[PDB]
């Protein structure tokens, strides 16, 4: 149960993270 869907969850977790702060850093919501 949830067993190797711990190894995708741990990466795709990079992808959202990287791509938000190309949400202009500055103070705009996004």
């Amino acid at each position: 149960a949830v067993g190797i869907g711990a190894l995708f969850l741990g990466f795709l977790g990079a992808a959202g993270s990287t791509m938000g702060a190309a949400s202009m850093t500055l103070t705009v919501q996004a």
